[PDB]
């Protein structure tokens, strides 16, 4: 139909890696405020019905070994799967404590030939993360049914355009993760996800700007990106 | 509020820009099919009240001034703004007649910066092109606020394909792509949602075509359109 199927017994599994501090040999600054990501995810995703599961500090082989395990469960009896990545990051890549992991090598176990029992229903990736250093300075024969492409029914929730560094607030959280978080909270039940995903953009977009003593670092904006190869509308109620 | 002002005197220009024959230079085949795309958009878009400007085999250095000298316009009177490329590619690139042109170059003219008669409003950029060689072998079923804007809001990328993999184009029919999104818009365009119709295209891709070949390297493979949206508000063609 136009919507996934979303009554099954189980929602599904909200993965969170939350990593805070880094190894001392990668030079890598602590991720202040992270916790607060982290605890306002958990919150969130638990009032949608999601069995959450929160991991800390976690190496690059850690976090591929745990991406791989999951990928193994039995998701038969679950609408979809949601993993939740908080780190630092390049364009395409997050960082284990230890170092870089392709976003591919991770969301390629979830593929639809190699995830059986997720074929079909949404895989949601939530990425805040860096994807570059840039700053915002802002302005103002018939064969139907037959197969689905392995690519198919994955949403990457960016918190950043590609090349863009993406803020977070010691205090607060990240702009991104602290918007998505209160459109989700308010319009759950209510909006198609997309239309969602929408309002967290305007929200970041318009609300937010950074105040610092460093002029560098000072008056800048951030825009999200939304990369849907979902092929239906999903709704959380 | 929640959707774009689009009742502006114009809905805005289209610019189509088809290119079908290379330089030899380049090495690359003919695009056979792409002109069934092209008059399928240069119509699909007039029907939504777009000033159609269709563009055809234009070099690289052509492709930059076009999107210069458009980026330069007036675009007060006007909601929205179209363009829609129809080439060869790889990830990040658009080809030229004469060899590639960086993506980011061409979408760089109409930041929220550097085009402010558009800044605000929606910006909509629609690759039919490869973004790789990869094929899909497929599987069974303080108070800031509104004080600025980033520059890279409210851009929306369409593109006919995933990260890193071919697009897929019939000779007869045209790209699966333009065919999908035409007949979505055609059908949708006065009840629903831009993102809501560019997900019927991704659920019309992803279902109904599959390659055949005497090649097994190029048989019974399958395609994912992916929607890249920065875009701020919802939009409505009505
Ligand atoms: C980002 O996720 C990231 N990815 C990798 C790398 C190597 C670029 C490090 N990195 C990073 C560092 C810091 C942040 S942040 O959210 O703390 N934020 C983004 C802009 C710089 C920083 C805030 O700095 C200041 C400085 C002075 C006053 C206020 C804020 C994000 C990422
Ligand atoms: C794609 O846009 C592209 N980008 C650059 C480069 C150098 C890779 C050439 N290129 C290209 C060539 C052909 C197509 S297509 O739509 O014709 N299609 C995609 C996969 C190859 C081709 C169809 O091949 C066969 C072969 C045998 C039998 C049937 C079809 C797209 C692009």
């Amino acid at each position: 139909d136009n919507s996934y199927k979303m009554d099954y017994p189980e929602m599904g599994l909200c993965i969170i890696i939350n990593n805070k501090n880094f190894h001392k040999s990668t030079g890598m600054t602590s991720r202040s405020g992270t916790d607060v990501d982290a605890a306002n995810l958990r919150e969130t995703f638990r009032n949608l019905k999601y069995e959450v599961r929160n991991k800390n500090d976690l190496t690059r082989e850690e976090i591929v070994e745990l991406m791989r395990d999951v990928s193994k469960e039995d998701h038969s009896k679950r609408s979809s799967f949601v993993c939740v990545l908080l780190s630092h990051g390049e364009e395409g890549i997050i960082f284990g404590t230890n170092g870089p992991v392709d976003l591919k090598k991770i969301t390629n176990f979830f593929r639809g030939d190699r995830c059986r029992s997720l074929t079909g229903k949404p895989k949601l990736f939530i990425i805040q993360a860096c994807r570059g250093t840039e700053l915002d300075c802002g302005i103002e024969d018939d064969m139907a049914c037959h197969k689905i492409p392995v690519e198919a029914d994955f949403l990457y929730a960016y918190s950043t355009a590609p090349g863009y560094y993406s803020w977070r607030n010691s205090k607060d959280g990240s702009w991104f993760i602290q918007s998505l978080c209160a459109m989700l909270k308010q319009y759950a039940d209510k909006l198609e996800f997309m239309h969602i995903l929408t309002r967290v953009n305007r929200k970041v977009a318009t609300e937010f700007e950074s105040f610092s003593f460093d002029a560098t670092f000072h008056a800048k904006k951030q825009i999200p990106c939304i990369v849907s190869m979902l092929t239906k509308e999903l709704y959380f109620y």
